């Protein structure tokens, strides 16, 4: 796949940035090549044996001098540490969040055009997460330690050259494999993870929408196939994370065995030197250690390479999306600003396809006119072009074909922010942000007062149900209104339409919830401020727009006929056809818990223990042989050196082959193990929050981008933590033992004093892991929250490109993300002081000891050889260990997350799904009862929706449940398939209490229909047959014929199989309440929790569902509710009023004939609308 250069990364870096990258390089660069001119200096006291040992005097006081020298070393290093760790962590920083603010404005320009052809929520969500991690971990402080490491490697080089240049020439002629070795790592790396992230992505998207449609997932019991799908979902990632171990183990094996070699070649050319006289001691001292620290640094380096190939890997996808320039807009050419506006769009022979499916001519030849100051409306059949005109002016899509004007110009020659203002865009099916509703109206123009906001309220009859509300105008809605009731959600809407005071309304498919009175108090502030002005009504029912001028019917291609209610009468046109229509109608301590959750994989744990033990022996080994070698050499032994350099050889041969192994086996088996761990939490993880009940997720925190956000960013930490952190620990751990044991062997008052100083650097690794801690957690809930607020603008685009909002988004996302950079100053700064700490204080120690090996030496006993031979190996795993403190910030991020990940799976649901013993009854009689229910919803747990009220269903009978003011209309249907659990009294179904029923088989012989169906991203054949699984096409058909929907799904080309898209769209209201009717038909419960069903099908397929209802109906027990009062002809349990409590139901008839009541002045008002 595709993959971005490396140096393209850099592209949001200031003049601030530079300098301060810049500063961070030269640190680096200055620790880097410190040591090894240092140890050039150090090699002329390591040419003791010949340079002053023969007074004794002399010798205490050089060393002492030059444990002053290394001190000053000390120092040197402290202060360059500290400048190459803070520049660079805080330039990293700087970049990423530029890097995010970006992204989010360029994502949210791209029209909606780009949304429905490739864009999901959860990609997105998954984007703005893990990669701009990924990213920032790129240019992060791994790029100093890369450059620390290659500047320590061409000093090494440097210095070779100046002593004795035939070594250096055999240690630059090796870097070759290593070159070699790097690329094919690179390569590889970049690879599986653009696999893997394309596979985490689609995982991540089947989470969400499964979270997001909890009430769905719920009522057709599906949480099975929701864990299997994402369990499948993620199969090949095992494999590709194995590939990546497998290519990790041999790029470092390989790069240690060719470095064994050259030392091995380089110690016999250096002996046969030595025998020709042409080198003497020191020189081949000084370039043998710094090619063993060249080759120890690149060895190092290859895991910060391997990091870079993977923050290059994503670094590509985030380029890609943002560079991708936008849909036509061309808008200014002429018309910049007229002010001249009327109204009067014009349309003129305008054909129009969609993207989805440009083979379907949705329009041919369309011409319409809408005058100034008119009132014209627009009605038609279910999902003929209705719509689709109000998309079109909306500047969605153009036209391709044709032109419409905006009665001076064409409308493709304007502004886009002029022109989006004067038109005041309606949704068929407002979508709420989660935010409070006063600023939900503050959407429409964010320049209003407090009288302004509340003017518009009143008008829009809102200001009574928002006032009796505990909080007032701050209380929230949640997720797309989720927890706000369909009429209220309308009201809202249509307030934030009035705000913005518009000259053209598009008064779409709304006033649909709102009964009988709402619409009159509408109705009449419509046309009170809203005369005078170009007015578009797109509205089903027939009675609202009965005072309307002129009526343009708009069918298949173009409109039929441009009269008057009564002139259109008289030639029966189309519009009569639908009069008549009607008519007849009518009539602590969790890490040892994780490690105990690995159980089932032991033997692989085992043996990568056994591996990184193993491997730990090799570190001091070399420091050991190294000795030995210069102890040899300047003996200079000529009797049997060659057969010493020989054998010696053989065993640096033997240790390159066997670190190979080594290093294969350990990160072969903790791979396997990271992978397995990851994928068990992941799934152990997703069951858990589906195992969680609805009321769980109604709350501030609990959110779906959110949930998507932790469980993407999460697991990966809970990988790189647990696979990078036992490695490194172990074999750090081994290595130091060693050396000690090694230090006990040749001396022990010495080596006691070395272990005395452990204390101050563990207790300087324990600062740096507490300090980082604290600050760590704050950042990880801002970027949650980031994510959360960029998901939910993404899913909304409709409004958000009529509503002209982005400026709000970006203010929101900035004043979000404002805190993390102060508070990561200085986590830099503190960082890199007490990094500059720990190194003066490892430093430290070492100097005292090679004093007090001196005092020693001048009193006697342990002379020059022992204490020298114990400063080199201290030297050298001192370097070799120095690694994990630089390690212990990425690794001890995750600790808080680690932490969520526990907290997730401690909760204990209040509705268990199963109970697993709860009483398994499948004979459901369909005798519903309640007794003395009190309820209030745990959001406002201060309103109490229900009174001491009761009402009975028996089985073969029906509910209608009026619900002029909304109450308990929607409330009462989520009592039977329970939610949530009722303050007092009880509930029963088949006479005894559901709370000791088990879920599953109640859920599985109950069915319900959602009054604003949401269908998921899939064919409509799957859609459909996601109730009773396992159902062959032929039902399918049945259940879609019976349902009146095989008529438009023949329409379409690709039959059953056509992609519907996120939450249902690219498809119209009626079909998509069709589709869902079908799927509710087809899981065929005994009882069938029905609701609100013609609100979306007033068209001519009203009389056919309405038969096949009352068909379906005849041996099942039915909770209907609906408030238009026309198709409740089922005359059972009505159930007249809800409002808290309740009043005698009777029957339909006998309310009808009984005298005036809520259900008779609801049908008085109807019939006056009428
Ligand atoms: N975003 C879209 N992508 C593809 N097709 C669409 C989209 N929106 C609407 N359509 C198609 O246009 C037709 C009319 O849709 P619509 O305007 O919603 O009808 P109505 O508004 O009368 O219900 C539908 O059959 C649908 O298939
Ligand atoms: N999930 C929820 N969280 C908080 N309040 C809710 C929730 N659902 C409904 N309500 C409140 O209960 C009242 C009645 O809602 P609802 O049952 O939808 O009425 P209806 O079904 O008659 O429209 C509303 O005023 C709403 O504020
Ligand atoms: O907002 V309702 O149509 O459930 O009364
Ligand atoms: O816009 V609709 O004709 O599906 O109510
Ligand atoms: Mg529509
Ligand atoms: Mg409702």
């Amino acid at each position: 796949e595709q993959s971005l250069p490396f140096f393209k990364l850099f592209s949001f870096a200031d003049k601030f940035d530079y300098l301060l990258m810049f500063v961070g390089s030269l640190g680096a660069i200055v620790h880097g090549s410190s040591m090894p001119v240092f140890f050039l200096l150090f090699g002329q006291m390591v040419n003791g044996f010949g340079k002053n040992q023969m007074d004794l005097h002399q010798m205490v006081h050089e060393v002492s001098r030059y444990s002053l020298y290394f001190v000053y070393l000390g120092l040197v290093v402290c202060f360059s540490s500290y400048a190459e760790i803070a520049c660079w962590m805080y330039s990293g920083e700087r970049q990423v969040a530029a890097l995010r603010k970006k992204y989010l404005e360029a994502v949210l320009k791209q029209d909606v055009g780009f949304f429905d052809t490739d864009a999901r929520t959860g990609d997105i969500v998954f984007s703005v997460s893990t990669d701009t991690l990924l990213v920032q971990d790129a240019i992060s402080e791994k790029v100093g330690n890369f450059i620390h490491y290659l500047s320590t490697f061409l000093a090494g080089l440097v210095v070779g050259f100046v002593s004795a240049w035939k070594l250096a020439l055999l240690s630059v002629a090796v870097i070759p494999g290593i070159a070699f070795a790097g690329g094919l790592y690179a390569y590889t790396l970049t690879g599986i993870t653009s696999k893997s992230r394309e596979s985490y992505a689609n995982a991540g998207v089947i989470a969400e929408q499964a979270i997001a449609q909890v009430r769905t997932v719920y009522s057709y019991v599906g949480e099975s196939k929701a864990l299997n799908a994402y369990s499948d979902a993620i199969q090949y990632t095992l494999k590709l994370g194995y590939k990546a171990g497998m290519a990790k183990g041999l790029g470092l094996g390989c790069t240690y065995g060719i470095a064994c070699m050259s030392w091995a070649l380089v110690f016999w050319y250096a002996g046969v030197f030595i025998r020709n006289g042409q080198t003497d001691g020191g020189k081949a001292f000084t370039a043998i250690f710094s090619a063993i620290v060249g080759g120890m640094s690149l060895g190092q380096s290859f895991s910060n390479l391997g990091a870079f190939s993977k923050g290059k890997a994503a670094g590509y996808k985030l380029m890609e999306i943002i560079n991708q320039r936008p849909t036509i807009i061309q808008d200014p050419l002429d018309g910049k600003c007229l002010d001249q506006v009327h109204g009067n769009i014009e349309f003129k022979d305008v054909t129009f396809s969609y993207p989805s499916r440009p083979d379907v001519m949705i329009f041919r030849n369309f011409n319409i006119f809408f005058p100034s100051g008119k009132t014209v409306a627009v009605v038609g059949g279910s999902g003929s072009g209705k719509s689709t005109v109000v998309s079109l002016i909306e500047r969605f899509y153009d036209p391709n074909s044709g032109q419409i004007l905006l009665d001076g110009v064409e409308i493709k020659t304007l502004q886009l922010k002029f022109l989006r203002e004067q038109i005041g865009l309606v949704n068929q099916e407002p979508a709420l942000f989660a935010t409070t509703i006063l600023e939900n109206i503050l959407y429409g123009k964010p320049d209003a007062t407090m009288v302004e906001v509340e003017a518009a309220a009143s008008a829009a009859n809102a200001h009574s149900f928002i006032t009796l509300l505990p909080k007032g105008y701050d209380t929230q809605v949640g997720e797309r209104g989720v927890q706000l009731s369909g009429g209220q959600k309308q009201r809202i809407a249509i307030a934030r339409a009035m705000l913005k005071d518009p000259k053209i309304l598009l008064l779409d498919e709304a006033t649909s919830a709102l009964d009988a009175s709402s619409e009159s108090i509408v109705q009449e502030a419509l046309d009170r401020v809203m005369v005078g002005r170009t007015t578009v009504v797109v509205a089903h029912r027939l009675c609202t727009i009965r005072n309307v001028d002129s009526i343009a019917v708009i069918q298949q291609g173009q409109v039929v006929e441009t009269g008057t209610h009564e002139e259109l009468i008289a030639k029966s046109g189309a519009y009569a056809s639908l009069i008549r229509f009607q008519e007849m109608v009518g009539t602590e301590n969790y890490f040892y818990r994780l490690l105990k959750l690995n159980s089932p994989e032991w033997p692989y744990s085992i043996m990568g223990a056994v591996g990184s033990i193993l491997s730990g022996f090799i570190g001091p080994t070399f420091a050991i042989v190294m000795s030995n070698m210069i102890e040899v050499f300047y003996y200079t032994d000529y009797d049997s050196m060659e057969r010493k350099t020989k054998e010696y050889v053989f065993i640096y041969i033997g240790a390159g082959l066997y670190a190979v192994g080594a290093y294969l086996i350990q990160h072969y088996f903790f791979s396997i193990m990271g992978e397995n761990l990851t994928t068990r939490v992941r799934r152990m993880m997703l069951s858990a929050i589906l195992r969680n009940e609805v009321g769980w997720f109604d709350e501030d925190e609990h959110n779906s981008s959110l949930i998507a956000a932790r469980l993407a960013t999460d697991a990966a930490d809970v990988k790189s933590a647990i696979a990078e952190r036992i490695s490194v620990i172990l074999q750090n751990m081994t290595s130091l033992l060693t050396s000690f044991i090694v230090a006990f062997i040749v001396e022990w008052r010495v080596s006691l004093l070395i272990l005395g100083t452990f204390p101050l650097l563990v207790l300087a690794n324990f600062a740096q892991q507490l300090s980082l801690k604290g600050f760590a957690g704050d950042t990880a809930k801002a970027h949650a929250k980031t994510s959360m607020i960029a998901g939910e603008g993404v899913s909304n685009i409709r409004t958000v490109a009529a509503f002209n909002a982005q400026s709000k988004i970006l203010s929101l996302f900035c004043h979000e993300l404002r805190v993390p950079q102060k508070r990561s100053l200085y986590r830099s700064q503190t960082s890199g002081f007490l990094f500059g700490l720990s190194q003066l204080a490892l430093y430290g120690s070492e100097a005292l000891i090679l004093w007090y090996g001196a005092h020693l030496v001048s009193k006697g006993v342990s002379t020059f050889s022992k204490v020298i031979k114990v400063f080199v190996v201290l030297v050298i795993t001192a370097n070799s260990v120095a690694e994990t403190v630089s390690l212990a910030p990425e690794i001890i991020r995750g600790g808080e997350a680690v932490g969520s990940v526990f907290s997730v799976l401690d909760r204990q649901t209040r509705i268990d799904p199963d109970d697993a013993d709860a009483d398994p009854v499948e004979t459901i009689r369909g005798d519903i009862e309640f007794r003395h229910v009190d309820f209030a919803y745990p959001s406002r747990p201060d309103v109490m929706v229900f009174r001491d009220f009761n009402l009975r269903i028996r089985a073969g009978h029906s509910q209608a449940l009026v619900g002029a003011s909304g109450s308990g209309k929607s409330s009462v249907i989520a009592m039977i398939e329970r939610f949530y659990d009722p303050l007092a009294g009880k509930v029963m179904i088949d006479g005894k209490d559901i709370r000791r029923l088990n879920l599953k088989s109640l859920r599985l012989k109950i069915g319900l229909v959602q009054q604003e169906p949401a269908l998921f991203a899939a064919t409509i054949f799957d859609n459909i047959a996601y109730g009773k699984d396992g159902a062959t096409e032929s039902e399918v058909i049945d259940a879609a014929r019976a349902a009146n929907a095989h008529g438009f799904i023949s329409g379409l080309p690709e039959g059953y199989k056509t992609p519907v898209g996120e939450r249902g769209v690219q498809l119209s209201g009626g079909q998509k309440q069709r589709i869902a009717i079908a799927r509710a038909v087809l899981k065929n419960p005994t009882v069938l929790l029905l609701d609100e069903a013609t609100s979306a099908l007033d068209a001519e397929s009203e009389c056919v569902l309405q038969e096949a209802l009352e068909r379906l109906m005849r041996g099942r027990t039915t909770v209907v509710v609906a408030h238009r009062l026309s198709t409740i002809r089922g005359v059972d349990c009505i159930g007249v009023i809800q409002d808290g409590r309740i009043v005698e139901q009777g029957s339909h008839s006998e309310l009808v004939s009984r005298p005036e009541g809520a259900y008779s002045r609801l049908l008085q008002l109807q019939t006056h609308r009428i």
